[PDB]
């Protein structure tokens, strides 16, 4: 995860510097809460979204290393800040191995810490650019990530969940940060219009695929044995891709088990898992993931030829095939 | 504490009237559960005190368009509401009304930036907004480290309330003067005026906790003492009996309904209410003195009238 950037010589020093930069950007009076934010940063040195930002910055020559560093920090800080808040809403005890902030310091302090990160985020955005449309683009993205958070919340316990609805949700919730990464990196660096016109569609596709692969791993593996991630998902009424693709095959059978919601039992989830396996929801999901992956890879192949395109292909294939 | 308060300051009445509608349009959202939570906080907050300071200082200049000023005044109110929503969460699964609150506040922060950017093209002015929201959220996070502290200095109280309450007043006075292109002599005074009004305003709020009925039990002080938030009247009483208070305060959440009456009686005994009314009046005087240094005229007049209305009443 950290040392996949060994395979990427032209951006590894940029990402190594970014880690150190990120740890310096968070300066807080409250040292117990400062230690927790920093710990979340230390266990997230894979820096995939900054990775995409930097890779796309190599298509232009107009941004300084200070601007790029600020632009890449902004993305990661926005990522971590939304995570802190998402972990409050989902009531999550763990994130990247470490215990979440609300568990150790209370829900309000976790919210405040998330809010704090938004102030650091906007500070880095301003440090990255003087260009007002680039700033607006960040605001619009932040607005779209939140819209994707509410779309998820309106879809809770909804068994009539359409594929369209799922795509619109995850495009805001997960894909928007990938699109913002690619777009800001290329636009700050002054890449040519043909690169810029493709960044968002590349980012959206990769992000959509990336979320799909997380949903796959929920229902993958051992069917007759209970799963930790799915239990909290089903009781909260979050029906991820393999399940939602399976609902149409047997609507009444599913509604029987899912009517219960929170009350859902330990054996009732095994029934849901057995049904998803029976109708091959996992297999159907992998197909979509692969088709979104191929769309990303195709669009990367329409970019200017060079070491950059090659690195984008390698990163996308590493992320989405394995 | 009125919506019709602005009849008394008719120079800035049309814009503050216009701002109410503008705020409602700016806050429009698909999700009706969240949209109504925000709409209920705007209709209970038609005072628009902080935009009032903004617009009063803006009369010292004419550089900005009406749209820019309106955007600037909206940003301040939006930031205020956003932090208010996030203050209405609890320490410590997650209720439906609380998931909505977190998202509502986060929505307000995105709209805040949007309005900031709409108000100015000037980068130091945008940076000023960031630093302010930074200081407010620093000071909100600093409250955690001041809970259940008997040994807290007066200086740390001043710092706490500077971030939590005063910063927003400083921000309004500054942005109003700077956006409108007021003379630098006005601008140089705005932050200090705002801090002083804000600090006094918070002191007046801390006074109203320990002022009603000392024999009875009031609604807001109930949570505060159990949570570990000690108001100024109490903080100016802790020197008088550091042994006697420590017995009653370490109970914390454990304090009973007659535990807190013993604390309320002890503050009435050492007259912390009167000791805090001195400090409020000191800062009210300091605020009014700084306002007296501004150029003579209607803007200075109105700023005095507003400040007196907020602090002497």
């Amino acid at each position: 995860d950290r040392q996949l950037w060994r395979q990427f010589p032209q951006v590894e020093p940029q990402l190594t510097a970014l880690q150190d930069y990120l740890l310096r950007t968070v300066q807080l009076d409250n040292q117990p809460i400062h230690h927790k934010i920093l710990a979340l940063l230390k266990s997230g040195g894979k820096l995939l979204r900054p990775g995409y930002f930097y890779l796309f910055s190599t298509f232009g020559n107009a941004a300084t290393p200070a601007q790029l560093q600020a632009g890449a920090a902004a993305i990661e800080i926005l990522h971590v800040g939304t995570l802190i808040h998402d972990d409050v809403i989902d009531d999550s005890p763990t994130r990247r191995g470490v215990r979440t902030i609300q568990m150790t310091y209370g829900q309000r302090n976790a919210i405040y810490a998330g809010d704090f990160m938004f102030t650091v985020y906007f500070d880095q955005v301003l440090k990255s650019t003087t260009d007002r449309s680039l700033i607006q683009n960040h605001i619009d993205a932040m607005h779209r990530i939140l819209q994707g958070e509410l779309h998820q919340m309106d879809l809770n316990y909804r068994e009539d969940i359409t594929l369209d609805a799922y795509l619109n949700e995850i495009a805001g919730k997960t894909a928007e940060l990938f699109a913002l990464s690619c777009y800001q990196g290329a636009q700050l660096a002054g890449a040519p219009q043909s690169v810029i016109d493709r960044t968002r569609d590349i980012g959206i596709a990769i992000g959509c695929a990336y979320q799909m692969l997380d949903d796959i791993l929920d229902y993958a593996g051992d069917p007759k044995r209970t799963q930790k991630p799915v239990l909290e998902d089903l009781r909260s009424g979050v029906y991820s891709l393999p399940l939602l693709l399976s609902l149409s095959h047997a609507p009444r059978d599913f509604h029987k088990l899912l009517k219960k919601k929170q009350a859902m039992t330990l054996e009732d989830i095994k029934h849901v898992q057995a049904l998803v396996a029976q109708y091959d929801g996992v297999g159907a999901a992998k197909q979509l993931a692969q088709d979104y992956t191929d769309r990303a890879l195709t669009l990367i192949q329409q970019l200017p030829v060079g070491s950059a395109q090659q690195s984008l292909e390698q990163l996308t294939r590493l992320l989405l095939r394995r």
